[PDB]
């Protein structure tokens, strides 16, 4: 019983971070093997961000230029590259900690656990979703660049996010481990800011139905709703259109409950129109996004990870 | 910018579970150095969980009836012996992966992070406040008794939970790492309910400034108030008083944002009596209880944890 924003166990990821200086810039690194993988931009001073080449700006770096601190133990830098936005550090000794692992862009709507790191250390871990405009609504001060979001299954960490910047509206952005951002932004100073979001619809019936898990049914009524009118309501209150794959997936969790998708999708409907009326659901007085359908199967079932 | 529940790293702990079985139970253990610490309801079967005599029932027990398994090895059990609700066993091997620690019982209100385990092997990672009425709201499943809850400092992990059992409301209860329960609970089939909780008034005040410090300031006003006109208040909506001492700990977060504390209480005191007016605080619609104000500073200011 319970249900929490929950994170995968950080103990993976934390044997690979690293911390990485060049000039006056320090943020964290990800080592993985016999390289580590930072944001292209340690390699910019703050007059560099107007409008960086970065080709020209690393043609100029030597290896040492590259400070690379694992713990107590300085790592030598013996060759660099860069692949889209991440600067790929070649160094002098393989990671004996390095786990299982796979890169992987994920799509909006996911979610993912955030190792938060300062100077090669990690602080903290929470879970959050890449929202609709390809923001995430992490929790970042200054130095926290270059930490990562990831998941894990079985053992093998999927790595999925690398931290590159706060925009104006204090939400982040930032990049796959191959160094392509998410959404349009760039790793450059503009006037970028975040798109409108919308709520994730798919993940919102998930929670209800976890919430049916967890032995809650208030909200629940006797309606029920053809999926192009759900997608009228839904699109009156910013919330993201509801496919026919979205139904398929919600799928195991409808038939453990006993609530056809579309009867979770009158509950949604009558919740849209008429608010809570001062009730809470899982311990919220609003509607929850940030669990996927696969977040509460995980989380009402008992995977484990090995 | 921004907030999120946040727990610990957990890999120092994640290299300290193991899967513990007696006769047909099994449940998770915590090795550390050459000792495997767990719930001592492992020796019951479900008809000596009536009333059952644990003296008695381990008296009867030799070391080869228990199991325990440290990933694919099995552990060789050669003493045992029993501290309050907590069984040590000890095994034949030091864990080479033992952190620095200590173990520590906490107060009421504080917070932690808890690794759900189940055979052994961690699920994921949450954060969690002991309530005033002892018992947490978790999220354990069947199998998770044994996991253990924990915070940090530098590189220190100060055990502070582990998991017994879910009480008739969903809620946890369970045991310092020396076996003491939190509360007036017991390790028998009884009908123990939780009491009647109240909110965590200077959890909530640590959030409140939070709020102010990420750059939101909707729900100060130009009043002051008493401290014991405050607490008039906070006893009609079924909140904690708020001491001296509460005042003391919030001074640095008054000294950072400007706020006085009891400026702070005048503003807490009229969200209480007029509610949030469909306004959110952090991404809240409710008042939140579940943030110390050490946990505030921390992630506001970015320790870390080597």
């Amino acid at each position: 019983s319970g249900f929490r924003k929950m994170a995968f166990p950080s103990g993976k990821v934390e044997g690979c971070m690293v911390q990485v200086t060049c000039g006056t810039t320090t943020l964290n690194g990800l080592w993985l093997d016999d390289v580590v993988y930072c944001p292209r931009h340690v390699i910019c001073t703050s007059e560099d961000m107007l409008n960086p080449n970065y080709e020209d700006l690393l043609i100029r770096k030597s290896n040492h230029n590259f400070l690379v601190q694992a713990g107590n133990v300085q790592l030598r830098v013996i060759g660099h590259s860069m692949q889209n936005c991440v600067l790929k550090l070649k160094v002098d000794t393989a990671n004996p900690k390095t786990p299982k692992y796979k890169f992987v862009r994920i799509q909006p709507g996911q979610t993912f656990s955030v190792l938060a790191c300062y100077n090669g250390s990690p602080s903290g871990v929470y879970q959050c979703a890449m929202r609709p405009n390809f923001t995430i609504k992490g929790s970042f001060l200054n130095g926290s660049c270059g930490s990562v979001g990831f998941n894990i299954d079985y053992d093998c960490v999927s790595f999925c996010y690398m931290h590159h910047m706060e925009l104006p509206t204090g939400v982040h952005a930032g990049t796959d481990l191959e160094g392509n951002f998410y959404g349009p932004f760039v790793d450059r100073q503009t006037a970028q800011a975040a798109g409108t979001d919308t709520t994730i619809t798919v993940n919102v019936l998930a929670w209800l139905y976890a919430a049916v898990i967890n032995g809650d049914r208030w909200f629940l009524n006797r309606f029920t709703t053809t999926l192009n009118d759900f997608n009228l309501v839904a699109m009156k209150y910013n919330y993201e259109p509801l496919t026919q794959d979205h139904v398929d997936i919600l799928g195991p969790l409808s038939a453990q409950t006993g609530i056809a998708v579309l009867d979770m999708c009158a509950s949604l409907k009558e919740l849209l129109q008429n608010g809570m009326n001062g009730r809470t659901i899982l311990g919220s007085a609003l509607l929850e996004d940030e669990f996927t359908p696969f977040d509460v199967v995980r989380q009402c079932s008992g995977v484990t990870f090995q």
